[PDB]
């Protein structure tokens, strides 16, 4: 019979948990049954033990059990997510969010998991809010947005209200723990593909292992400059998840003709500033921010392509880049954002 | 400027803290300024990082700053403690408490730190209470007990009221942490000598290092059967603290003619049962319990002898054993307990 002392004792002994134990712990947390001290002890102990993919998968599994689901038959089998852990401490423009709009405009269904900033100036949700997008729609309306606009946004606190018990605790601790891996792993629409950012180089393989268990087609990405995105300032490490397997790759955008950017060229500001950057990119402005958006959009398109076993790496990237660039250039991305705004108002 | 994220982040990165950081943390805890989540995160993180003697010495130092002290010049320079961490999971008779009575009766001033049980059926304080000894005395009366009876008992919760802020958290976590090293290190009378039990074999050297920093004459002891006492069932490991230095020894009681015992023979019960066991030993009953009490009393006498650098190991033990046995056989130990009970009733 599981108990906090049994589980915390096992972790502080530097032992992997028995099957089901992480799930038991997470379920106690989600039902409001755990003391703040137990939540904090579990978060820290799991982090220092070094969590396994089995363990992180149990945590994410419990969250998804407690999440509001989308209605039956409303998420396309090939829907994709574009989201990261955050926590890279660099404060960039909102690359995942911009990429998502471009990806949707290219015709790939996007159901994005998102949230406000935890430490950056403006997170994906904050910037969407500044752009006039309704970020907090419930399951039925997200499904509708996806069908009618081509993109839906699942606001994490809206879909995971039981995770709130762990909220103050994680803020009070104030440093990242295993719980900081869970955002991209708990999209309530359960898309099977994704471009997934991870700020923590040494845990990205663990996140990839969780997606592999679900047989998702995902690229887990970590910029070698620290970004939880595909970067343009240097190479990125990619953990490619395909056919239940993980393959570690290094990716160099110079191989596709991208100029090296400086990190300050990608710097973000407050929500108004970041919204203006979105408008600039969608309006066709050339430069470092556009390049980074096109690259990340292409990455999500490659993840989507990977849902088929016949897809090949280089042609997939060349196609992703072509489609992402064209979605912007034709004005399809700009128009999709306007239509998304109108949807929320109507 | 120190903060919880700074300290917890350092610990979760498996780094030793900078000088003073552990003290800052402990002081935040003891002043009621730490959230339960922060207390728990710190306890767990310090435990898994592996605490250093510097760090543990800082925690104990902060406790001692906030403790009620005994009145000036009321504690002899050669006062001795006999106390352990507890947590050995064996539930023995109260060896330290019995040893302490015998040591005082031999004429060595004892100011003992004690507490009720945390995981056993009856702790030292519980058993003293059952015997009629007052465990509720404040500083002035403990000083008076020491002068008039030859022994004083500092009940830990009476002398460390500010430690209450961590009490609930430690119970909620329900497993040992670095905080479980602190009991024997925080006797408010600050004796310079002691026989100190440590249940946690891999941390006994750390406790010994804290005592070395203070230049105490201490034997930190761990029975190789797991006891936080000198055992009679097998060898014990001793970390001998003398002249600011620590030496690790293997100790075998057979060299002084002790019969090997079995742990079941040292087993305890509730407070009334354990009190009965004290009365039996003090009344001259021969057998395994007496042997273990005599062995531990002698160890405390050896630590006391060590306060002079001219003391020698094997003769110290022989003298300690002689004095401990005589203290029981003459009835001195029994009479002291009677006198101690009487003192409390006034
Ligand atoms: O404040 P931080 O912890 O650094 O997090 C930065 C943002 O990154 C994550 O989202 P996402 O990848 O969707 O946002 P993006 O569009 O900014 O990349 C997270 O939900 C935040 O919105
Ligand atoms: O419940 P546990 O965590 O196992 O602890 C048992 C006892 O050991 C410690 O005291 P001490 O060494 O003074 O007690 P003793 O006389 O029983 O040895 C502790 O303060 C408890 O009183
Ligand atoms: C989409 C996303 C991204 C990161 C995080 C993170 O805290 O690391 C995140 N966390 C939350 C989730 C998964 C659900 C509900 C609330 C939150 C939150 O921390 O606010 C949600
Ligand atoms: C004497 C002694 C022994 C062990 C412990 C321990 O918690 O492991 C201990 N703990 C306490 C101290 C040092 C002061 C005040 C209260 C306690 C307690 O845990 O109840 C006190
Ligand atoms: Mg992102
Ligand atoms: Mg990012
Ligand atoms: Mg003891
Ligand atoms: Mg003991």
């Amino acid at each position: 019979v599981p108990s906090w002392p049994q589980i915390l004792g096992r972790l502080t002994d530097n032992r992997d948990l028995a099957r089901g134990q992480a799930a038991w712990a997470m379920d106690q947390i989600m039902t409001g049954n755990a003391r703040p001290a137990q939540i904090a002890a579990f978060a820290v102990a799991m982090t220092m033990k070094a969590p396994t993919a089995d363990e992180v998968g149990e945590l994410a599994g419990v969250m998804l059990s407690h999440a509001h689901p989308l209605p039956a038959d409303t998420v396309p089998d090939d829907a994709v997510d574009v989201v990261g852990t955050g926590g890279d401490g660099v404060n960039t423009v909102n690359l995942s969010t911009m990429a998502a709009i471009v990806v949707a405009a290219a015709g790939v269904p996007v159901v994005k998991h998102g949230n406000r900033a935890a430490s950056s100036l403006s997170g994906g949700a904050d910037t969407l809010e500044a752009l006039g997008v309704r970020i907090d729609l419930g399951p039925d309306l997200v499904a509708r947005s996806l069908a009618e606009v081509g993109i839906g946004f699942c606001f994490a606190p809206r879909f995971h209200p039981s995770y709130r018990h762990a909220a103050a605790v994680r803020r009070e601790i104030g440093v990242p723990t295993v719980f900081n891996l869970l955002g991209p792993l708990t999209n309530p629409a359960r898309p099977r593909a994704g471009l997934i950012g991870c700020a923590f180089a040494d845990l990205a393989e663990v996140m990839a292992g969780v997606f592999a268990a679900r047989r998702s087609s995902v690229l887990v990405v970590h910029g070698d400059d620290g970004l939880d995105e595909l970067t343009t300032t240097t190479t990125s490490t990619i953990w490619r998840v395909a056919a239940g397997s993980v393959d570690k790759l290094t990716f160099d955008p110079a191989g596709f003709g991208f100029a090296r950017a400086q990190l300050d060229q990608l710097a973000g500001g407050d929500a108004q500033a970041n919204a203006a950057a979105v408008r600039a990119v969608l309006g066709g402005a050339r430069g470092p921010v556009r390049d980074a958006v096109v690259l990340n959009a292409a990455g999500a398109i490659v993840a989507h392509a990977g849902l088929s076993s016949r897809a090949e790496w280089l042609p997939a990237w060349e196609e992703g880049l072509r489609r992402a660039s064209a979605a912007i250039d034709t004005g399809a991305a700009e128009q999709l954002l306007a239509r998304w705004v109108r949807f929320g108002r109507q």
